[PDB]
């Protein structure tokens, strides 16, 4: 996720 909490995705 994200980031933090990356995307989905990158």
């Amino acid at each position: 996720t994200x980031p933090g909490a990356t995307x989905p995705g990158v």
